[PDB]
């Protein structure tokens, strides 16, 4: 009914990490939760029917770019992620971005610090990403 | 509880394709559901919690070869597919195979017809990586 306990989940894991709490944004009580990151998209957090999904989007490459990078790109997308509800972190197009988009297993949003280690995964997936585009 | 009602589901759909249910096998009521194809993986059925899961397992292609082919890869990957729960199909590195695989979403799996689409869909996707490994 509200993003008050995902919130305090993605704060918690904050202090795990070692960033402060100024970074964590949102709009209202039952909005996305954003971290907004240096020189990279900012990953964005919400529950979508009871199940917490991480995302971020890059601005599209163009085909060709696209193409330089592939074999990178779907190195990157082949790797296992243990919390996803599928394994993987999906990668999803539209005309104005290319997404990198994760579901949570229930398992795992209910300790800030396993939590932490999700978000410091999703984000070095995020770097490899960002430095092929 | 049993294969059953999915052994209809697809041997429906079949007629509806043009194919006989001869292609269909299984091992018992509680298995997948196989369809053999000629010259490319078989189509693999089942129940997995309560969704229907269809996956095609291709043997994985060294290194060298997945350079060469994966922009086509990505291009296939990135393609929409309506029936999925996610929109996408998905590739997992599986064994010593790479595995096309997606879970329909419960309102397509009760119509043989629609099924039949699904069915045909999931065999494109299965030609376009076939052609690229
Ligand atoms: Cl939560
Ligand atoms: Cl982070
Ligand atoms: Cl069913
Ligand atoms: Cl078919």
């Amino acid at each position: 009914m509200s993003n008050i306990n995902l919130v305090q989940l993605v704060r918690d894991s904050l202090f795990t990490i070692g960033c402060p709490p100024s970074i964590i944004t949102d709009l209202d009580s039952h909005s996305a939760i954003t971290i907004s990151l240096d020189s990279m998209p900012a990953i964005n957090i919400a529950l979508v029917n009871e199940q917490v999904m991480l995302w971020a989007n890059f601005d599209a490459p163009s085909d060709v770019k696209l193409q330089s990078s592939a074999y990178n790109i779907l190195n990157l997308m082949l790797m296992n992620f243990s919390y996803s509800i599928n394994e993987l972190v999906e990668l999803h197009r539209s005309d104005e971005y290319l997404q990198l988009r994760v579901v949570i297993k229930d398992d795992y949003v209910h300790d800030g610090i396993v939590f932490a280690e999700i978000l410091h995964e999703f984000y070095q997936r995020m770097e490899i990403l960002n430095g092929v585009l």
